[PDB]
């Protein structure tokens, strides 16, 4: 009941960080709690008392990755467009238009507000440090992790960052 939702779409409002090394060659990823073998980036629900998305983003980056640094860019918004859980056994599923196919119209699950952070410190002890792993990855490696994790929206956030893509 601390959770904030879009007054328009009902999507849950979430903020997180693309945390880059000063040389911009690697990004910090954490293992998912829902899927322990899948590598994602730190993010979490904005809480009712938080005054801005930067606050949520830096709180989640500390709670989930033991990462501290400074926000150096606003990477804007991306949306979790994954269908509902009930969808799989539904009657109508897809919409087709002559030269393309799309999944049937639905509201986003989540609206993500992402910021790029320059890592200033990684600490060995942090709130979720026994419940998650956290590791730096080059662009090529991070990109493959996020496809494997089935999170293209997190890949879109990574691609807006200043991470060096010429590995
Ligand atoms: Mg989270």
């Amino acid at each position: 009941e601390n959770q904030v939702y879009s007054p328009v779409t009902g999507a849950r409002l979430v903020a997180g960080c693309i945390c880059l090394t000063p040389d911009k060659k690697q990004v910090l990823m954490i293992t998912s709690s829902a899927h322990k073998k899948r590598w994602i980036v730190p993010k979490g629900g904005v809480e009712k008392d938080e005054p801005n998305y930067e606050t949520t983003a830096q709180r989640e980056t500390w709670e989930e990755a033991g990462c501290i640094g400074k926000i150096v860019a606003n990477l804007g918004t991306v949306e979790d467009m994954r269908p509902p859980k009930d969808w799989n056994k539904d009657i109508k599923q897809f919409e087709n238009s002559r030269k393309d196919s799309e999944v049937a119209k639905h509201p986003p699950r989540t609206e993500f507000h992402f910021y790029e952070l320059e890592i200033e410190n990684l600490l060995d002890k942090f709130p979720e440090c026994h419940k998650r792993h956290r590791k730096l990855y080059s662009y090529t490696e991070a990109k493959q992790n996020l496809i494997d994790a089935k999170r293209p929206e997190l890949l879109e956030a990574l691609n807006r960052s200043a991470i060096i893509k010429d590995d």
